[PDB]
């Protein structure tokens, strides 16, 4: 395979080998105890092992249904019953809201006496984030879920539970992205005395040796970067190389996909630098110029733009050619067209952005959200690391995804407004309207509280909509849609508060990309 510890390894490569080999085994095991194979499962998947043993956690899942597995203690444990769902629908298995119905009262509320098994309600309110529209029992249980979490203390459960539902409180398991789902599960599982040594190990090693993937990526991205070196020349500028990278590990993890880190890594940067050009540095006439060269895609046209803008469209320019050019030679298939247009569009939302700042603009919030989702830069992100991710374009997805289809763009919508939600604070009490929360306030009249708790149910209900995305119903790949998705994780882990908000920023980036996890005991 592309990932095994041969094509990537090389000795550590048999060590790994044997541990690997061992899990699967234990996956396998058709004598294991369905509760205990779910558990084994979930362990692995949250220790970051999943990708590896993608094929054998179907093949014990389909044993599981096809056996109808504990369809009885759908009945018995609420536990059991939340996991089995949560892993079922994450596997594309068909799985009814229904299966929770039998743990609610006449009235219709989940039995109180429900709280007391802390581990059950854990495992439901994780399963509630999994849900699709319609499903108002889910919906119900996150409230109910969430409602007993908050309140437990350390002392009511213990240091280790207390840990678990912080963890899950900050960002669900659905949500979190699957490297920082991994660094902490690690460091969680090698505290507990009966984790699994065989297993730990594999982990632990596996996370060191694709990090190192990693590391040999943001390497020659960088000599990239160095090269161009646009941040030293534009004293405006900011730079923002490595905190790309690690936005691109979110997005691709699987080692497979350096391609497609560095595809997002550099598209990104340059997105940042773009974007200052927009709203701080350049005038209208000069980014109406700007926008003008990206829409021509003509280099002996570079002349007439300013200085700064000349040096900065080159650097695009040559970046964009040499993907295409990529593409061209391992795919045979002109691509271009599409990149340029990509950028032709997120220029366009740049500037509309402009304007309506220059003009002192108050736009409904159904219009300025309908370009800030375009000016965030996640539909390109996602364009390009379509040509990246997939080896066999097919002409109606790029179409598709030209046209902004609810793969790429619902995903984006996340983006903008977990992005929005940090700055709306800060932005709204210095007089700002340039944010969704804010635009959202104006044209609802309402408290900003009303209005953040809006954004929040606003994200949500687009949640659902993805979860279909995957479930079913789909043009394109489920590696893709996956890949899109994790744009939304990403952006729920990149905006966030803490410790302090810059600091758990700096020790994630440190855990995810520079330090690798401590030894194996
Ligand atoms: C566009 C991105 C992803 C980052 C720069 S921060 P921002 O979203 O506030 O910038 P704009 O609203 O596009 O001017
Ligand atoms: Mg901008
Ligand atoms: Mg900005
Ligand atoms: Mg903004």
């Amino acid at each position: 395979n592309s990932w095994d510890y041969d094509f990537l390894l090389s000795v550590y490569k048999d060590k790994a080998k044997k541990l690997e080999a061992e899990v699967r085994r234990e996956i396998n095991n058709e004598k294991a105890e369905f509760l205990t194979l779910l558990e084994l499962i979930d362990n692995v998947q949250r220790l970051g092992l999943g990708y590896r043993f993608e094929s054998d956690i179907r093949r014990a899942l389909d044993r599981f249904v096809s056996s109808g597995g504990f369809d009885g203690v759908t009945k018995t444990s609420l536990h059991a019953t939340a996991l089995s769902f949560r892993l079922l629908r994450q596997h594309g298995f068909e799985v009814s809201q229904e299966a929770f119905s039998g743990f609610k009262d006449q009235n219709g509320n989940f039995l109180e006496n429900l709280k007391e098994d802390t581990k059950a309600i854990l495992s439901l309110y994780e399963a509630s984030f999994l849900a699709l529209e319609g499903e108002n029992i889910l919906d119900e249980a996150r409230v109910f879920a969430i409602s007993h979490l908050k309140e437990l203390s350390e002392e009511k459960i213990g240091k280790e539970l207390a840990e678990q539902v912080n963890h899950a409180l900050e960002l669900p398991l659905h949500r979190r992205t699957q490297r920082l789902e991994a660094v902490w599960s690690i460091e969680a599982y090698r505290k507990k005395e009966d984790a699994n040594q065989v297993l730990l190990e594999l982990a632990i090693l596996d996370y060191n040796m694709i990090q190192s993937v990693y590391q040999r990526d943001l390497r020659e991205t960088s000599r990239w970067w160095r090269r161009v070196g646009l941040a030293t020349k534009l004293h405006f500028a900011r730079d923002r190389l490595i905190e790309s990278f690690y936005w691109a590990v979110g997005v691709a993890f699987e080692p497979q996909y350096s391609d497609c880190r560095n595809s997002v890594a550099k598209m990104f940067s340059f997105v940042t630098i773009i974007d200052d050009i927009y709203d701080v540095y350049g005038t209208l006439d000069e980014l109406e110029l700007f926008t003008d060269a990206v829409e021509r895609w003509d280099v002996n046209a570079i002349n007439d733009l300013p200085d700064y803008m000349k040096l900065c469209f080159l650097a695009l320019y040559n970046t964009i050619n040499e993907i295409a050019y990529d593409n061209l030679k391992d795919k045979g298939e002109n691509i271009l067209p599409y990149l340029t247009k990509a950028w032709a569009d997120l220029c366009n939302a740049f500037l509309q952005e402009a304007k309506w700042l220059y003009n002192k603009s108050t736009p409904t919030f159904d219009d300025y959200f309908g370009n800030a989702w375009k000016s965030s830069s996640g539909p390109l992100q996602l364009i390009f690391a379509y040509f990246a991710v997939v080896q066999n374009i097919k002409k109606e997805e790029i179409e598709n995804l030209q046209k902004y289809h609810d793969i790429i763009s619902r995903p984006s919508h996340i983006f903008r407004l977990c992005n929005d939600l940090a700055s709306a604070s800060a932005e709204i009490a210095r007089g700002e309207t340039a944010n969704s929360v804010s635009c959202y306030m104006r044209t609802k009249g309402i408290s900003e509280e009303l209005a953040t708790e809006s954004v929040m149910n606003l994200i949500d209900e687009t949640w659902k909509k993805m979860n279909k995305e995957k479930l079913g119903g789909s043009l394109f790949a489920k590696p893709f849609v996956e890949t899109a998705i994790n744009l939304a994780r990403q952006s729920h882990c990149t905006y966030h508060n803490g410790t302090s908000p810059d600091e758990l920023t700096r020790k994630r980036v440190l855990s995810v990309i520079t330090e690798p996890i401590l030894p194996f005991e």
